[PDB]
């Protein structure tokens, strides 16, 4: 699987390096560098050789510069073995001075270095070692279909296949049927006016070769076999619909298929299918048959509790595109708080948009929420059209996980919730009041947690709860009338002193 | 035909204008508009619907800006009628205020304006509307080929087909020696599953949809025929052979295919077959059996004496795309001087480098391109380097074409020449005498109208002559090794007097 990537001065990509894992979610807004890393891995790893033909100069280069280097460094593992060389790595450069320029692939061993020969000379990238690496490309292709990717699910049919020379046979007895001879005198004049002009190139005899009419070689007929339907938006859907059927075929035929490269995968799937593909490809993630690497839109392929897979790209003040993702150093402290949630929590993907948004209002609950919506449309901004996602994180364990996310992220948010601390009812009884302490004990310690993660200055704590501050019953806590009827009766102008810290906290991810 | 290419704020191009015509070659420097132009014709013309999906947001609006919209209009010739309507032209149009977007392609009339009905509403672009105008793309697509292109040979023949029932026994039967049952539980796999995709979409029945492998629809076999060849720099010659022979079908076929467009006629053709493609495409064109239009970096298919095609487009000091052609109140003028040219003159290929060239100097003839490369290199100059062509021109009458295709196009030149000019011998006969005097008129005009048409600013004048300021004899005056010792003798540093308005054109030529 690849297992990094590091580009230099490729289109908009200044400098950037990323990890890779068994599944990459690529997110970020659009231009600001999402799918020019999905094309620089294409370069090095698709099915065209990498070459001067390969770049557009000066389109390639940042600011059409020229003067700067294309670098281009994919690494992976296991190592490929050449003879007594271990290469784990390949470095594309295309450069040049004026009006020169070119391109080399070079392999890169443990070390980063390239190794030579006892003479002195590079190691060269060849064929196989290049092959040991290449990618699947599943690019908005999207009333038929076809690809390496049917031919890499089809190449077990073309091995334990026995019947090429029956198949020949029929083949061209259904070819004669379409050769007309007017189909010939057009084959004909191609075919001659093809060689003639292939004849200037001197290179004879050549005469050997044969061009023709024809839907498949009959020697190796798998290579021309496509999905196909009877009969545009309803195509779309349709061709990515079958697009999912491929790979639960590859699925359930459970051959190891390597690194797959997929540009939005949700493309023209219902939500309902999203679910299912995503569901699909995580399977054969986590089983190591393949590696997935993906720019999505989507918050049903962008999982916040799968949050090593993410990768956050976006241009910085100046233009500069920079990637965001968990570090390694933090994983463990974020995957312990993950694990701490899953107790008693409940997964929601609605929470996914964290991760789409310019600013986040994290918030405990399903009544919090509808409080921040209404107090949104109250001091009259419109969180969609701000692009704030109000974010309801299911209680304050869920609170902490999206928290530590954003900041992994450089993602910008605001956190709201309720203190839940309550005075002890010296008349109650001893379990009561001995329970009483224990409760505000573990909310102290839930608030601070949220305070050491979050930072102070991103925190608004409602005391003791928004349900106290609206003044509102158990019943009706969670009711959208009877919560937007309250707060209709408050002054953005001056909330009172309990609700104050939750407008404050939505003027502050207000805030330009 | 096409006849009009509008482009606002789309990619590179901020606004621009330009004819069209029966061949238009387009010509500029890599990533200054050439490929835009071409890409902005297939948004509206192409063989996908204009809509949302066709554009990428920010990355096709100039600047990524979007608060400035995209237009692209195309215009055309005859009139497309729909009832009582005459529709010359298409307008596509791509704006928003975030962060809704959305297209627009509407009709427009002789004058500009989109028709309304009686009711009021516009009237809106039709399937067979848009259709009318359609263009083939060939865009770099070059062991197999198959496109509309190939569709649109075949489409006499998918015509008088009479076979298809027969076909489809013959076809079937070579699927069943396919289908293994491991192939039709993949294929059950493929279908049940993008079924239940596309249930959840709720459109039911649906249930008649087949999905299936195979490679042709048996329907009409025609649609999935491709040349083919047994077996990749080699092959994409081969398969640029073989659109080569496409066209030649095409041009003995005599029907009418509309408006092609090309991405780079030449590439991977030997440059004699490229003369072999531009003499066929020209003659589909001149016989009005098609439109071609193409960007172009080969000299071959950018011929000056065709001067009427040529569009060059390239960035000015602002990175402003800007394109350049014989405007239309011109084009009487050089005509008359691409026939004086006629008589007597010989074209020369070489010529059409002007086109290509930061900068040209102009000179009368092989003897002269000798002697400037030579002082070149004598002044430490390397034309290639500098992209300055040296443009050996047949004689002052040549000169006077390739001027005022530089001056229409806006490619910067100097002009050296000999006047040739030489007192009378008082001695000689009566016949001499009267023929020298007419023949010092003649090139007194003949130096006066290249003077007319540069500017006196660009246009040196070797007196009386580039051989009498050599010393050099008549035999020798294109003897490269004699030109070449005598020009060593010389010091850039003073050249002599006779030799120094030469030497001065390839020092003001070099000027940056
Ligand atoms: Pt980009
Ligand atoms: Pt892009
Ligand atoms: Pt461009
Ligand atoms: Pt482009
Ligand atoms: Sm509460
Ligand atoms: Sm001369």
């Amino acid at each position: 699987m690849l297992k990094r990537l590091q580009v230099k001065n490729f289109r908009c990509l200044e400098d950037i390096d990323l990890p890779l894992g068994p599944l990459t979610a690529i997110v970020g807004p659009n231009g600001a560098g999402k799918t020019t890393i999905l094309r620089a891995i294409d370069l090095v790893l698709g099915d065209v050789w990498p070459s001067l033909r390969s770049f557009r100069i000066p389109q390639d280069f940042i600011n059409f510069d020229t003067t700067r280097a294309i670098e281009i460094t994919v690494h992976f593992d296991p190592p490929y073995t050449q003879g007594s060389f271990n290469i784990t790595a390949f470095r594309l450069t295309c450069k040049g001075e004026d009006a020169d320029f070119h391109v080399d692939l070079e392999p890169l061993d443990e070390g980063g270095n390239v190794p030579r020969y006892p003479s002195g000379n590079p190691l060269r990238v060849g064929t196989d070692m290049r092959n040991h690496a290449r990618v699947l490309f599943l690019d908005h292709r999207r009333p038929s279909i076809r690809g390496s990717i049917l031919g890499r699910l089809l190449q077990p049919v073309r091995r334990e296949f026995k019947l090429q020379d029956n198949f020949k046979q029929v083949y061209e007895q259904a070819m004669d049927l379409l050769r007309t001879e007017q189909v010939k005198q057009i084959e004909k004049t191609i075919a001659e006016t093809a060689k003639q002009m292939l004849g200037f190139l001197g290179k004879d005899a050549m005469k050997s070769m044969e061009i023709g009419f024809g839907f498949a070689d009959p020697a190796n007929p798998f290579n021309s076999l496509r999905l196909q339907y009877r009969e545009d938006e309803l195509g779309l859907g349709i061709q990515s619909a079958i697009v999912v059927g491929i790979f639960e075929a590859f699925r359930q035929l459970g051959e190891k298929i390597g690194t797959v490269i997929i540009e939005e995968p949700e493309m023209y799937l219902h939500p309902q299918a999203q679910r299912y593909f995503y569901r699909l490809l995580c399977e054969m993630a986590d089983k190591d048959q393949c590696q997935i690497i993906y720019s999505t839109h989507s918050p049903i392929f962008a999982d916040v509790n799968r949050f090593e897979a993410l990768r956050l790209v976006r241009k910085d003040r100046d233009d500069r595109v920079v990637v965001s993702y968990v570090r390694e150093e933090d994983k463990s402290a974020l995957d312990n708080v993950r694990n701490r949630f899953k107790l008693g929590g409940r997964f929601d993907t609605a929470r996914n948009e964290v991760l789409f948004a310019k600013r986040a209002l994290l918030v405990e609950g399903y009544g919090d929420r509808v409080a921040a919506l209404q107090l949104f449309n109250q001091l009259e901004v419109d969180p969609d059209a701000e692009c704030i996602a109000v974010v309801d994180c299911g209680g304050k364990a869920g609170i902490e996980l999206i928290v530590g996310v954003c900041k992994a992220l450089d993602i910008p948010f605001v956190v709201v919730h309720d203190e839940d601390v309550w005075p002890i009812d010296e008349r109650a009884d001893e379990e009561t009041r001995r329970k009483q302490e224990q409760e505000n004990k573990a909310e102290q310690e839930k608030n601070q947690r949220i305070q050491a993660c979050a930072g102070a200055e991103r925190v608004f704590v409602v005391q003791p709860s928004l349900e106290a501050a609206l003044g509102i019953g158990r019943n009706a806590s969670d009711k959208p009338y009877r919560i937007a009827e309250i707060l209709k009766t408050v002054d953005v102008g001056q909330p009172p002193d309990a609700l104050r810290p939750f407008v404050e906290a939505i003027r502050q991810v207000t805030r330009p």
